[PDB]
């Protein structure tokens, strides 16, 4: 059963780009005196970075390597990394694997809790097999049960267990596992329950509408992991192959970025329901939101995340102390564990390398690197005559 803010979500789906756009623009509004500060400190952040992927083998090796950037502030998420179940034999692997992680991690944890000490992240794809084109009822059978036993197993040890966002046709699924979850007898009270949500996604206003709603019903704060989204080809890909009415993602990257910061402003308006995870490693992207978080940060008001072997060198400049020249900000490294062999899914994951390519790019000037979203758009709209324009080389996939 569900809730009003929970039906209003599929409307969104895959709604007209100009609208969508259209709707969000001025959401994304970097006051005046906002939009200068975060400027200056996107441009030093970029100008800083412009002058090794697998944390361990085992969780052992992972806890043993993480007090190096621990004591400088950081914090850790692990996941135990490896191919999508593909059988149920797989998919209890990964489960026992889990099991063994979240013992380890709470022992390292040692009472730190959700906010200051290390956490789990796992993904529901390597909890069911062939998840990514399985049944409602068979997830909700056979899936539900191993993941209220896991959350259950860090809540007894106090950390925090995300889960994570996967392809858009997941979406739904995974919102009635959050549900279920979220009103276990059990959990009651705890606050440690995590959950990505994707920017580059048309609904995710929506979804975040719900998350709001789903913490107010169920009485907690939900730990909420803002990224952009991964899977950007394959969602253009499959709408194509299907001839669907439209994308369930934005086709011009700009658009996504507009829509992070209006959906981080979001999260933000609302402390006593939500704890925001920014995850990026664009250095505009994280100017912003240090600035739209205002005045009197305090710890658990949000953290910063990245990408193990991809974050560390510009947040470097960002956890720490102020006397160091740092903004003492905490981030959360995403620390992928595995045999080094099984490092391929990293390979495996253009889109996804947009601002870490570009700042790579000594001939691109870093006023472009740092330029407002908002701002750009309006430029947009100016050369082409309307604003929110789909990508000139994507059409909608019935052309
Ligand atoms: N897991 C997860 C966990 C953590 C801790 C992090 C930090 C990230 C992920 N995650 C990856 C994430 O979704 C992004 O792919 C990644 O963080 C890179 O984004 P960012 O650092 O913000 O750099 P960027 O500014 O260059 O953005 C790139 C981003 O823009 C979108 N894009 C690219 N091209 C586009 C076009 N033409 N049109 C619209 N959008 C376009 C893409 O989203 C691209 O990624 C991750 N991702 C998940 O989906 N789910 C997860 O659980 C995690």
């Amino acid at each position: 059963p569900q809730s009003v803010s929970r039906a209003a979500i599929t409307a969104a789906y895959r709604r007209p780009e100009t609208e969508a756009v259209s709707m969000l623009l001025e959401q994304a509004r970097l006051p005046q005196p906002v939009a200068e500060q975060a400027h200056k400190l996107a441009y030093q952040l970029a100008d800083k970075l412009r002058n090794q992927f697998v944390t361990g083998e085992t969780i052992a090796e992972a806890l043993a390597n993480a007090r190096k950037l621990e004591e400088k502030g950081f914090r850790y998420s692990y996941d135990m990394l490896g191919e999508a179940a593909l059988t149920a034999a797989d998919a209890q692997a990964y489960m026992v694997s889990y099991q063994q992680a979240i013992h380890a991690i709470g022992k390292a944890s040692n009472g730190r809790g959700i906010y200051e000490g290390p956490g789990i992240s796992i993904k529901l794809s390597a909890l069911h097999p062939r998840y990514s084109r399985a049944q409602y009822d068979r997830v909700m059978e056979e899936l539900y049960p191993r993941l209220k036993s896991l959350t259950l197993l860090a809540r007894q040890y106090d950390i925090g267990i995300n889960i994570d966002a996967e392809e858009s046709d997941r979406l739904e699924i995974s919102l009635d596992l959050l549900e279920k979850l979220c009103f276990e007898p059990e959990l009651a009270g705890w606050n440690g329950i995590g959950f990505v949500i994707q920017a580059y996604q048309k609904r995710c206003p929506l979804v975040i509408d719900y998350l709001i709603d789903l913490a107010t019903r169920s009485r907690r704060r939900l730990m909420i992991r803002l990224v952009k989204g991964a899977y950007w080809d394959s969602e253009i890909k499959r709408a194509q192959m299907d001839g669907l009415e439209g994308y369930p993602v934005y086709t011009r990257k700009v658009y996504t970025d507009v829509s992070y910061l209006a959906c981080a402003k979001k999260l933000l308006a609302v402390p006593n329901l939500i704890y925001p995870q920014f995850a990026t490693h664009n250095a505009h992207t994280l100017a912003a939101i240090y600035q739209l978080a205002g005045q009197n940060y305090y710890p658990g008001q949000y953290e910063f995340q990245c990408l193990h072997g991809m974050g560390e060198p510009l947040y470097e400049q960002v956890t720490g102390k102020v006397a160091d020249g740092k903004l003492n900000r905490p981030c959360r490294i995403y620390a992928p564990v595995g045999t080094h062999e099984t490092l391929l899914a990293y390979l495996v994951r253009g889109a996804n390398t947009s601002f870490v390519n570009r700042i790579a790019d000594t001939s691109l000037p870093l006023d472009e690197l740092v330029a407002d979203p908002v701002t750009a758009v309006e430029k947009l709209a100016q050369q082409e005559g309307q604003t929110g324009l789909p990508h000139p080389k994507i059409p909608l996939p019935r052309d």
